[PDB]
């Protein structure tokens, strides 16, 4: 649907969109309340009353399921499927000026960032943090461009963290920008609060063959409305709130953290580049679209579970025996990881898992996997549990595999980022495998659970 | 290039096909020439004198990799490359009649089978083995059709066995047949003696989207010239020598074996369904096409080789990585694999690893990787030997997984179809990998290897 704010409205309407006047403060505050509104599933906030600010701080956006599919055009969760239908198919943009994004520019030394109402998030952060800046990158040598989120601690009056990660399309842009041109400028751009379309479109992984505003913009029904920069040459969405325009100083960077992770710890200090911007630009009654991340649940960890859907499809084309995948948000949104499967030989679990470490590089960080029948349910612990200890002999039915690759920020793994990994063969034993006859296990009706369901709420407990 | 014997008068030309007119044995003795030839790597071989027979007995067609890419189209190896970019990519018929294929039929009891000079390839092999016919079935629910080349043994007068494997689209076909139309025949038809278009077609791979007809005939110029058979209303190709047609009876079966196999080995005697030819449809001057398989090498043994340059670009595109992929005629075509790849971080040859073995259903069974850097040739044991022994320390850098899914017949694993793997991590070891300074490679000069080239003859050595 359009611009964000358009969006914006469809929410408060049904009771998806809470409005909150009272004065809260940007420093921890903020980030409390949606962790309670996420912990029990409240609706978005928006708080026209940041405590010493004007500016409203958008958060929570995404933060329950339901608010991202009708993000994405339809109300059930159900056709997050078809979104990954296209992906693994798969194997455009309309240009404005005067758009409303840059009506109000503020350049040179007027750029003074305490003028935003940055979300300071947890305890012993270091100063506050943009979490939710889309930043855009050019590469020098051809012209196809990058989207990313990254973490972004103002530092000084006008200064900014880039704490992208080596790996990122989005850093092997700056990279090659000092390699080509070398001692000169590397321009970015950074937009904040976006309509849905790319904002989902920012967070997911697609195949360098089509741009990220054509996927993006196409989960709308409307061709992405960009536009060029004031101070370069590089497009920035139109729909947008704020947009930051900027460059990095080569060799520059500053102490970055300490921060909370979504990992549930403080990640410790480590330095990073320093994209220093020149240009706020902005609307009037202009927004900022902010959220956080802390021991799970989180924005992110719900954007995360949202994300996996998508993925299934892709999965599933590959993995045909994959009835259902799926990583927790309790570990971390991508460390454990459980799949169903139809199992069709003695083996066939270990197919899957190092399908799975492997296939997809989200994939491929996962400690933990655990493979079990399509006769347990995926997505519940009472299954889960009951499947590894009714059909497991634990030392018989675990993979356990070393010197795998793995976060450089895993402080459990023995080196820095080279760690071991776990499966888990929860499947029934097929002869092969196991020399004793197995449990016949207790299978419900189905039609006697279809008849419970017409009845359920006319039976009001 | 249009019908078998089209295909069959270039290689005559250039000297890639071989004219034997001396009196040959079709028991064991055309095979032990073949074999001598394929060893050393003579041409296609043609035998216009079968001891007792006077149908051309043909054989060796593909024995060396050229010989497949001219029956592609091209004449460089390299453009194999291209066949596979097309499988991934997608990621158209035409009927004949009083075709050549049907000009001579021969049904009832006229049919007997000791008329066709099939091959008796090896030692104690059981009967005679119709080794290359290229058997068609249809699903009895939809109507897309399936091809696939099973080795037949004639026990009877007009007797043959179906040596399929549970897996098959081909045996599955014959599985819901019996099922939806119970203790009714099952109409089976065998093609011999093709053209090249569709033969290269019968020994691949193809997403169920897609008739393999329309891939295979599609691999040459022109459009498949098909037919009906006289027998039942599915269609074999119309460019064929000789074509198969019968039914097989319910629940009958007979035992099967012993044979050598491409393993090297006797399989032992297990039973297998009987499909009982009631036509033997033909040309006049009609020839068979025939093979044979053993101790590696043999003609599939290339053919997988040949078969394996096409999977490179499905695997490349999932795995960026890969510099090259190559699996040896001396493991038995599947069993052994060397990977060499640009290696990107710690850990990465594990990512590889689990790759091979679950991405692609061939490669499920293959109990050995050996994975490089790019600067091994995966297709000499030189490069691979020293890579071994020089950058690894063996129970560091050996995964070895169990509980496996392997082959039903190799009779090394513990169990029957239920055996371990075993990685190989030769990449050199980073840091976290390894402690220690690692050594600096002695790496040639491309611009000395480019000079020495252009010398290389006008040095004749």
């Amino acid at each position: 649907y359009n611009d964000l704010r358009d969006f914006l409205t469809l929410l408060e309407q049904q009771g998806e969109l809470k409005r909150i006047t009272l004065p809260v403060d940007p420093h921890l505050e903020i980030t409390e309340i949606a962790d309670r509104t996420l912990r029990a599933g409240g609706p978005a906030l928006l708080f026209e009353n940041p405590k010493g600010y004007s500016m409203p701080v958008l958060c929570n956006l995404f933060g329950t399921p339901k608010r991202v599919a009708m993000g994405m055009g339809q109300e059930d969760v159900s056709a997050l499927r078809e979104v990954g239908k296209l992906l693994a198919f798969l194997k455009p943009t309309k240009r404005l000026r005067g758009a409303p994004c840059q009506q109000k520019i503020v350049s040179g030394d007027d750029v003074d960032l305490n003028r935003i109402p940055i979300m300071t998030c947890w305890p012993e952060d270091a100063a506050p943090l943009i979490t939710w800046g889309l930043t855009v990158t050019r590469g020098p040598h051809k012209e196809r461009q990058n989207l990313g989120i990254y973490r972004q601690q103002l530092i000084g009056k006008n200064k900014l963290i880039m704490r992208w990660l080596s790996h990122r399309g989005g850093a092997l842009d700056y990279q090659e920008w000092c390699a080509a041109h070398p001692g000169e400028r590397f321009p970015v751009s950074v937009a904040l609060g976006a309509d849905p379309a790319t904002i989902l479109g920012a967070v997911t992984p697609v195949p360098d063959t089509l741009s990220e505003y054509a996927f993006a913009g196409l989960l709308r029904g409307t061709k992405t409305e960009v536009v060029k920069c004031i101070s370069n040459d590089l497009e920035v969405p139109a729909s947008a709130e704020i947009v930051l325009e900027g460059y990095i100083e080569q060799g520059e960077t500053a102490p970055e953290g300490p921060y909370g992770d979504h990992t549930g710890y403080y990640n410790e200090v480590d330095s990073f580049p320093v994209f220093t911007v020149t240009h706020i630009t902005q609307r009037e009654d202009a927004i900022y679209h902010s959220t956080y991340t802390g021991r799970p649940p989180d924005e992110p960890a719900v954007l995360g579970v949202a994300l996996n859907e998508v993925f299934v499809p892709i999965l599933q084309k590959q993995f045909p025996e994959i009835v259902d995948f799926y990583l927790p948000p309790e570990g971390c949104s991508y460390r454990l990881a459980v799949v169903t499967i139809k199992k069709q030989y003695a083996g066939h679990a270990k197919r899957v898992m190092m399908g799975v470490w492997s296939f997809l590089r989200q994939f491929m960080y996962t400690k933990f996997v655990i493979v079990c029948d399509d006769d347990v349910n995926a997505r519940d612990w009472n299954d889960v549990i009951w499947a590894i200890t009714t059909r497991m002999d634990p030392a018989r039915d675990t993979v356990l595999v070393e010197n795998t690759p793995i976060d450089y920020l895993d402080f459990a793994s023995p080196v820095s980022g080279l760690g071991s990994k776990m499966g888990l063969d929860a499947t029934n034993k097929w002869p092969g495998e196991t020399q004793r006859e197995w449990g016949r296990p207790i299978k419900k009706d189905p039609d006697v659970v279809a008849h419970i369901d017409a009845i359920w709420d006319e039976l009001a407990i």
